């Protein structure tokens, strides 16, 4: 039996799915700490390693595993199911086992797949500083037609001051923040002017590890979702550009809040993809 992440139809990534949409023929590249491309409820076509000693298709950590099934979990009789099950997964292993890369391995991938011709790219990761070669390499990723999804950061808030880690500070990037199944946010979701939308990020049930299944928190989480739904509305409307599928996502968004907790609010996949 196939379990369906709660995730999954609060952002009615399940009505679009049913109209017969599910990502096909887009490609999607999850810079990570790579995918264990052997678990049977996932789909690796391709990928690059930018981490010494580690190949592109293992992985120690889990956390990429994780945030893949998210995105692309098969639609079986079996495990979990993704926002977009028929999209090509690109495993670009930018972190190693700890979960820790460099800038360099950072902007290589990001590279990699603006070179390799991928619609979509998802960055869960961040850091409290960002570099200029990061900065050019995610706005050219941008102003050449790809689409940048980053999660915001875990750092909660404090008394108005901005949480958002890089590269989801960035213009060309579209900072995630998180909520939970009652659409409320978590409260380790980073905050600030940059926050763009919410996706479900906490108790996020997805493949991990070893032929498994685990439950993860964070933006780390909710990302992927945006990452999916960018990937629904691109096999819905292959003829949009990067900035019309953003906008299509924080138009569509529903409305939760202060935009500096909630950005434009909860993802709409149905209202989003037309
Ligand atoms: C995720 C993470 C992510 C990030 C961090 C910082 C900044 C940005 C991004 O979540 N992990 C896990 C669970
Ligand atoms: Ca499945």
């Amino acid at each position: 039996a196939q379990t369906v992440p709660y995730g999954i139809p609060l952002i009615k990534a399940d009505k679009v799915q049913a109209q017969g949409f599910k990502g096909a023929n887009v490609k999607v590249a999850v810079l990570d700490t790579g995918i264990q491309a052997s678990h049977p409820d996932l789909n690796v076509v391709g990928g690059a390693s930018f981490v010494a000693g580690e190949a592109y298709n293992t992985d120690g950590n889990g956390h990429g595993t994780h945030v893949a099934g998210t995105v692309a979990a098969l639609d079986n009789t079996t495990g979990v199911l993704g926002v977009a099950p028929s999209v090509s997964l690109y495993a670009v292993k930018v972190l190693n086992s700890s979960g820790s890369g460099s800038y360099s391995g950072i902007v290589s991938g990001i590279e990699w797949a603006t070179t390799n011709g991928m619609d979509v790219i998802n960055m869960s990761l961040g850091g409290a500083s960002g570099s200029t070669a990061m900065k050019q390499a995610v706005d050219n990723a941008y102003a050449r037609g790809v689409v940048v999804v980053a999660a915001a950061g875990n750092s909660g808030n404090s008394g108005s001051t901005n949480t958002i880690g890089y590269p989801a500070k960035y213009d060309s990037v579209i900072a995630v923040g998180a909520v939970d199944s009652n659409s409320n946010r978590a409260s380790f979701s980073s905050v600030g002017a940059e926050l763009e939308v919410m996706a479900p990020g906490a108790g996020v049930y997805s493949t991990y590890p070893t032929n498994t299944y685990a439950t993860l928190n964070g933006t780390s989480m909710a990302s992927p979702h945006v990452a999916g739904a960018a990937a629904l509305i691109l096999s819905k409307h292959p003829n949009l550009s990067a900035s019309q599928v953003r906008n299509r996502l924080s138009s569509t968004a529903t409305y939760l809040g202060s935009s500096f907790y909630y950005g434009k609010g909860l993802i709409n996949v149905e209202a989003a993809a037309q």
